[PDB]
């Protein structure tokens, strides 16, 4: 759409910038749009979707008084707020006091994390009530429907079979080439499997997961790799020196069953939407002067994600916001009709709400899993859940089984990452 203008800062507007890599968005159009704020003396909001990205911005706003709210110093004064997506969402779930911000900005607005979806709402409902602008930031804003868009860089558009577990023969494509990879799996299992298989081919290999991005992908930045495996969280701003993309155009996706308690299923991977493809797609073709870069493509697209958990997952973070003058949130505008239920549903009371909060912020539990055991008069510390559940919901690693629970989400135990975590959680710690 059209280009950024401060007439976007202006209370009841929301607009969505599509703007893409080179020039100029971190280091020139994001500074521009916080100095016509600080202009304006706006109380602004800028979200990130991670804490990388948080650092970078950080890098661009030097020389503004601007407060970073993410784990330094401040005077106090600053009217400009640095955070990530999960960090307002999380905040707003608190008793603590959140400032009236006039302005919000997100970055990589099309994250789709259930605390990401869930602050969207609640911008669009401060900014339809006239108490805010809003900036979303995206290549894809809603609406995308091209897998495909022109980049700086030809980008050779290839259809091909792609692994989808290790292989002892034949793809002799993939081992052969001389340069670095950037290969999007549905899963952190599929991950574990494919990487070990590279590894095994001697190919030096990088995990990037939801739980791995913070420590491993700042080193990517060394180029001493020749395969980055990824999961969907390196669409949400990673930059690879890569010159090929493999995208297997599928993902696993969390459900909600229920299905008497209540459990949570992953579902064998399935193909992504246009705009996830898209922000896969779009690790490459970035830089004029590197020409021959490659995508990968293994399936096809769908748009019907309405079965995605988080939709139902972000409206349990929504219900649970206290908002100042009766406002009601509802979810951000074309993110509304994904699912719906009563709207409060999930509305917990004050001590039910803190354990709610602290098990998905602290624990790092699932919000739906969260939202059960908060549900259910559970204190935070009360690990009892974990152990008198039915027998179907006994936990094997290798079909074994370790050492429950109450209810079943296979988002803590269907790797060897989650699992450790889990477990560890069940202790302990």
């Amino acid at each position: 759409g059209p280009a950024y203008n401060p007439e976007m800062l202006k209370k009841r507007q929301l607009t969505v910038l599509d703007l893409h890599p080179g020039a100029g968005k971190t280091r020139r159009i994001l500074p521009q749009i916080i100095k016509d704020a600080i202009q304006k003396r706006l109380r602004t909001a800028v979200l990130a979707p991670t804490r990388v990205v948080a650092a970078e911005m950080a890098e661009a706003l030097r020389g503004l008084p601007v407060r970073y709210l993410t784990p330094r110093e401040h005077s106090g004064n600053e009217i400009v707020d640095v955070m990530c997506h999960a960090t307002l969402t999380h905040r707003l779930m608190s008793p603590l006091r959140v400032p009236n911000y006039n302005l919000f900005v997100m970055d990589e607005a099309h994250f789709t994390d259930p605390a990401s979806i869930a602050a969207r709402g609640y911008i669009a409902t401060r900014v339809e009530a006239g108490e805010a602008a809003a900036i979303f930031m995206t290549a894809t804003p809603p609406g995308t429907s091209d897998p495909f868009p022109d980049t700086n860089s030809p980008v050779h558009d290839v259809s091909s079979e792609i692994p989808d577990r290790a292989w002892s023969s034949g793809f002799e494509w993939i081992t052969d080439y001389a340069g670095k990879t950037v290969w999007f799996v549905a899963s952190v299992k599929m991950s574990n499997e494919i990487a070990q298989c590279l590894q095994r081919a001697g190919k030096r290999v990088i995990q990037l997961n939801r739980k791995s991005y913070d420590t491993e992908y700042p080193k990517c930045k060394n180029g001493d790799w020749d395969f980055v495996i990824t999961t969907d969280i390196s669409e949400m701003g990673a930059n690879f020196g890569a010159s090929r993309v493999i995208d297997c155009r599928k993902s696993v996706k969390p459900t909600i069953l229920d299905e008497g308690e209540g459990r949570v299923i992953l579902s064998v991977p399935s193909a992504i939407t246009s705009a996830s493809a898209a922000q896969r797609r779009g690790r490459v073709g970035r830089n004029p002067s590197q020409i021959g870069d490659e995508y990968h493509y293994g399936g096809g697209t769908s748009e019907d994600d309405t079965m995605l958990a988080h939709w139902t997952e972000a409206k349990i973070l929504l219900d649970n916001i206290h908002l100042p003058n009766g406002l009601v949130a509802q979810l951000y505008g074309p993110e509304r009709d994904k699912t719906y239920t009563m709207d409060g549903e999930y509305r917990l009371r004050g001590e039910e709400r803190k354990t709610f909060l602290e098990l998905i912020k602290t624990a790092d539990l699932p919000v739906w899993l969260a939202y059960k055991v908060a549900s259910n008069g559970i204190q935070y510390n009360d690990r009892k859940w974990c152990f008198d559940g039915p027998r179907s919901n006994i936990i094997l690693e290798d079909n074994n089984e370790v050492e429950k629970p109450r209810w079943l989400d296979a988002r803590v135990y269907s790797d060897h990452q989650s699992l450790k975590w889990f477990k560890d959680f069940a202790a302990g710690k």
